[PDB]
């Protein structure tokens, strides 16, 4: 049914600096793999085929890390490390493609949604901002509960989860009747940008996954820094939009705090490393 | 006057993988920086005037770093953002030159040392491996020490720190008569790379850390592809060569579990980040 993601990653990193300086933020290293590894086997995990980075001129490293190394490749063959070779050989499934194209000058991620409109075609698409994470624990992610959802009903989706009541000023949050449960969803009549700490529609924080249809690229064409909450307040004219509610939970790698957040959550749950990090740990004190 | 140091960085990362795919194992993200800034953030404190980068073409980003970032500079007086900006510009003091030699193919830590002899002229020089970092708390880093005892004493100088007798193995470790109290330095007869479990002369690892006389460019012309230890022999028979033992904390950022250690002890004394960081790990038991 779905099965391209938009990925965008023409973003300087600024509030990332200096980590970001000379590497992209995307490629922050997260316990031992780049960050947007785990976004695009988010993705991957969910149904998606085709991933579309809309890309800068400097971020070559992404695009690289999802393609066969020559020079790595035949040094790993030639030291006998044969385990880590078909690491690096299969880090997207086989019946996976990347993509690329520009995003000219960096116009703020509406602009970016549209420069992938020609390889999106008639398609519905995803989006996945990949300077946010996710973890799932159920075993089926939050983007594969979604979609199937956007399969059913055939409304926009838009990926929230609840905050603090004390925090809604930091978030852009979603305006609805009342708060869906964990893993369902419900309409929505727009987003509002850092509402008043009281007087706020709902505690649900736009978390930057997104299920649309192609009408979207059309309306991005006509939102009077281009805005992507403009775009879905067009759709809403037309088409019902609803509100996803996660039940696994985010991490802010757009951030150097939210970055260290994620290191440490991943790195315990990770599978070889886990047991001797949480040990790095205990030892502190 | 030890004031040249021969950084080698032409290596291939396969032990920090797959990180350091399609970024280099150097410019892996500690805190908030790569890795590289706080070896060389050691070198310039010791006295360094002259950064010699033994490089490979894998490995702009390097080079990159110390350099003006165009498109961030002017975006970010744009902006007004004076903090972000500072931190890229100080990277190193004005008068901290920073050069790249290629190293063509990886023939060994010896065959680095030897593409630099051409820089490094008829001058002494330091030696710094940046998979390894090293952490003072004591007001002159061990490098600094070290200089400080080439220059009164004239003798090469080898920073060791000692193992548990059962990984001596995994290791160059000294032929030393006794052990040099942290601080100091004492004559060795010569270094064994990787020595079986019992026959290691000493538990003292050689850490990734040389001052050496310049004319060592001449004895790497000549061994049995190059070994540097190889050459550390040869100056051995000719002139004295000297085990300072280090008083700082050593990570190992080729290794994983390493490089964690590192978000973990440096990350708890980040200026900024660290009370907020200590915060995030007493909230995961
Ligand atoms: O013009 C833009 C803005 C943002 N984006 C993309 O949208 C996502 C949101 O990016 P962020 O909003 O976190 O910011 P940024 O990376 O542009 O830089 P800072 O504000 O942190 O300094 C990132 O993944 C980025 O690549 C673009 O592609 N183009
Ligand atoms: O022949 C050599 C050996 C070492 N080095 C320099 O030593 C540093 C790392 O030494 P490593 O031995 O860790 O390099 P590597 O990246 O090949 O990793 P392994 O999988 O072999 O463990 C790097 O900074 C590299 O440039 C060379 O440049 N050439």
């Amino acid at each position: 049914m779905i099965k391209k993601a938009v990925l965008p990653v023409a973003g300087l990193g600024t509030r990332f600096l200096p980590a970001s300086k000379s590497i992209p933020k995307e490629m922050v290293t997260v316990v031992d793999r780049p960050a947007i590894e785990y976004v695009v086997r988010e993705a991957v995990e969910a149904g998606i085929e085709q991933i579309i980075l809309v890309t800068h001129s400097s971020k070559a490293s992404i695009e690289n890390y999802f393609d066969r190394n020559f020079e790595l490749e035949t040094t790993l063959e030639q030291k006998k490390k044969f385990d880590l070779l078909a690491e690096i050989t299969q880090i997207v499934e086989e019946h996976v493609s990347v993509i690329s194209v520009r995003q000219p000058q960096p116009l703020g991620l509406g602009h970016a949604v549209l420069c992938a409109k020609s390889v999106v075609g008639e398609d519905d698409f995803a989006v996945l901002l990949p300077d946010v994470l996710v973890k799932d624990g159920s075993g089926q992610n939050d983007l594969s509960r979604m979609i199937s959802r956007y399969n059913s009903s055939q409304a926009a989706q838009i990926m929230v989860e609840a905050v603090p009541d004390h925090l809604v000023d930091q978030y852009g949050i979603v305006d609805v009747a009342q708060s869906p449960n964990e893993g369902e969803s419900i309409a929505m009549q727009g987003i509002v940008e850092k509402p008043p700490v009281g007087a706020a529609p709902s505690n649900l924080s736009v978390v930057g996954r997104y299920v649309l249809p192609a009408k979207i690229m059309q309306l991005l064409e006509n939102t009077p820094e281009i805005q992507l909450t403009d775009a879905i307040a067009m759709l809403q004219d037309t088409d019902t939009v609803e509100a996803y509610r996660m039940q696994g939970q985010t991490f802010d790698c757009g951030s150097k705090l939210g970055y260290l957040k994620a290191v440490l959550h991943y790195g315990l749950e990770h599978p070889k490393l886990g047991m001797e990090f949480k040990q790095l740990i205990l030892e502190l004190k």
